[PDB]
Parts: C-alpha cells; sequence; structure tokens
C-alpha cells in the first residue's frame, strides 16, 4: 500500500514512523507548505516524550531520507495540485485538520490518490474506529474519517461494555494532557501551573460509530499540564448486575481476544509516563476502577494521546486498502 501524508504536525509524524515500521505500507510522499526539509528531517528525528527516532534521518533538497528510504516533499497549499496520480498514491492521509471534510478531502482523490483517510473527526466523512465498527466499512466509501484520539479511547471500552452489561447511562471526565483564545476563555490562560476545565465531544462522538449508545453519554475534561498521556475516567450505570471482577474478567477477555492490540489492560501500580509509546487505543487500569453498587461503576482507561490514535490511522490505511 503506498501512501502520501498531508501535513507533518506532530500527527503527521508519528503516523510516518509507524508506517515506515510497516512491512506492507510504503510511504511514498509528504506535503507541507509551512515547512523546510531540514526543519521537517529535525521534527522527525527529535520527540520530547517518545524519544530521538532509533535510526538515521537527513534530507535533501527533494526528499526527507530515513535509513536510506527517499521520501518525495512537496510543498503545495492546494491539495488538488499534489502528484498522486503521478506517484500511484493509492491512500493520501491527511493529517492537516484542514481538508477534514467531503468537499475538501477530494481534493484528494482529483490530485490522483484512490482512497483519503481523515486523522481529525469530520461532520460528512464517515467516521471509523478500529475494533468498534471497521467492518461496517465497504470498499466503495473513498474518503473516510480515524475520529479522535479520545473517541479512540472510550468507544472500544463503552463497545466492551455495553455487550456485556449494557450501558444505560454514563458520564465522563477526561484528564487531559496539553499535546494536540477567544472561542474558549479557560484554554487561553497558562496551561504551567493550572488545571483548566474544557468540553470535549468524545462521548458525543461514540454515538456516532456506537449508535445504540447516541445520547447516553456525555462528559468534560480536566487539562493538566502533564506528558501527553490521558486518561478517560467513566462512571456508567449498567443494564444488569455485575461485579467488578466480572467487569475485569470481560475487558481482559477482550482486549487478549477479538480487541488484542487495540484495547489494553493493565493491573500495575501504572502512571500516564507509563504509557508513552504504547500503541492501544485504550489500556484499561483495573486498579483504580471502583465500583461502588451493582450497577453502578467507575471505569479508568489510558490512552498515549497522539501514538495510539496514530496507529490506528496507519490500522485504517491497511484495512481500507485491503477492501
Ligand atoms: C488526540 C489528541 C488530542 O487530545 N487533542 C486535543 C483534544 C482536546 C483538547 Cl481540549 C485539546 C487537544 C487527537 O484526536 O488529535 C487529533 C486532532
Amino acid at each position: 500500500v503506498r501512501v502520501a501524508i498531508n501535513g507533518f504536525g506532530r500527527i503527521g509524524r508519528l503516523v510516518m514512523r509507524i508506517a515506515l515500521s510497516r512491512p506492507n505500507v510504503e510511504v511514498v510522499a509528504l506535503n507541507d507548505p509551512f515547512i523546510t526539509n531540514d526543519y521537517a528531517a529535525y521534527m522527525f528525528k527529535y520527540d520530547s516524550t517518545h524519544g530521538r527516532y532509533a535510526g538515521e534521518v537527513s534530507h535533501d533538497d527533494k526528499h526527507i531520507i530515513v535509513d536510506g528510504k527517499k521520501i518525495a516533499t512537496y510543498q503545495e497549499r492546494d491539495p488538488a495540485n499534489l502528484p498522486w496520480g503521478s506517484s500511484n498514491v493509492d491512500i493520501a492521509i491527511d493529517s492537516t485538520g484542514v481538508f477534514k471534510e467531503l468537499d475538501t478531502a477530494q481534493k484528494h482523490i482529483d490530485a490522483g490518490a484512490k482512497k483519503v483517510v481523515i486523522t481529525a473527526p469530520s461532520s460528512t466523512a464517515p467516521m471509523f474506529v478500529m475494533g468498534v465498527n471497521e467492518e461496517k466499512y465497504t470498499s466503495d466509501l473513498k474518503i473516510v474519517s480515524n475520529a479522535s484520539c479520545t473517541t479512540n479511547c472510550l468507544a472500544p471500552l463503552a463497545k466492551v461494555i455495553n455487550d456485556a452489561f449494557g450501558i444505560e447511562e454514563g458520564l465522563m471526565t477526561t484528564v487531559h494532557s496539553l499535546t494536540a483564545s477567544h472561542k474558549d476563555w479557560r484554554g487561553g490562560r497558562t496551561a504551567s501551573g493550572n488545571i483548566i476545565p474544557s468540553s470535549t465531544g468524545a462521548a458525543k462522538a461514540v454515538g456516532k460509530v456506537l449508535p445504540e449508545l447516541q445520547g447516553k453519554l456525555t462528559g468534560m475534561a480536566f487539562r493538566v499540564p502533564t506528558v501527553d498521556v490521558s486518561v478517560v475516567d467513566l462512571t456508567v450505570k449498567l443494564n444488569k448486575e455485575t461485579t467488578y471482577d466480572e467487569i475485569k474478567k470481560v475487558v481482559k477477555a477482550a482486549a487478549e481476544g477479538k480487541l488484542k492490540g487495540v484495547l489494553g489492560y493493565t493491573e500495575d501500580a501504572v502512571v500516564s509516563s507509563d504509557f508513552l509509546g504504547d500503541s492501544h487505543s485504550s489500556i484499561f487500569d483495573a486498579s483504580a476502577g471502583i465500583q461502588l453498587s451493582p450497577k453502578f461503576v467507575k471505569l479508568v482507561s489510558w490512552y498515549d494521546n497522539e501514538y495510539g490514535y496514530s496507529t490506528r490511522v496507519v490500522d485504517l490505511v491497511e484495512h481500507v486498502a485491503k477492501a
């Protein structure tokens, strides 16, 4: 599968790290009009939380070069101008966050890509979360969205819980790290010393990938100045009586079976930085959860804000291509 990345921000760069390691994905090109090749190579090589790239990174006038692989670079403000057809690009991965609707991401198909994966929620493109609704994807869909990182954490867990005990209602909190203000006053305050309440649309987004949960979840976030690992805190009313031991067994079974690699499970005394670089969408913290009564429980799940999501992007890219 031949892929091109639009945008060299954190997501674009981690998607490239992951895709370079994928045996059946080949990174052909990168587009970003706001950076130079030497700055691209520098940003790809060094990462404050995911470490130096384990490999040789360099550049020339027309490429970024990684372990001898030459990746062509472009600086087109308008993606319709990109030589995707000329380069035989199968999937265009758009991580800019600005071509995230059907009419805008269409520019990549116009440029000659066969399909587009948007690494951000979309109001018009169908959203897919691996482990949740990827079997609903049909090969005639040419433009798809991978939803958000918080949605990717919450949705696989909410599906497991709802399938086994039934979710009647749920309220969610996410303790959310900085990495990713007339419109949002709290968020314009200094990150450094502050807990900063925020709204988040993840609990509603779950209603779009799990329609049976539509209208059953809402929540908010507390932003804090920590490494880019976040944690969801899901307080749910259940349909069926259960015990926490049974919740643990069901989640662990899903993590070891059908949701392997997407949903993780731990009983260790972890803290947020223990999940830097974790490729799971969601890591259930069995020891942090707490049940009060047979149908009332608090579930805790971790996620690396960028890395699990980027791994899912490449997962979706491969899935959409095999179709
Ligand atoms: C996941 C990264 C992320 O958490 N972004 C973010 C969400 C909410 C707030 Cl308040 C700030 C930052 C992700 O989906 O990134 C792609 C946009």
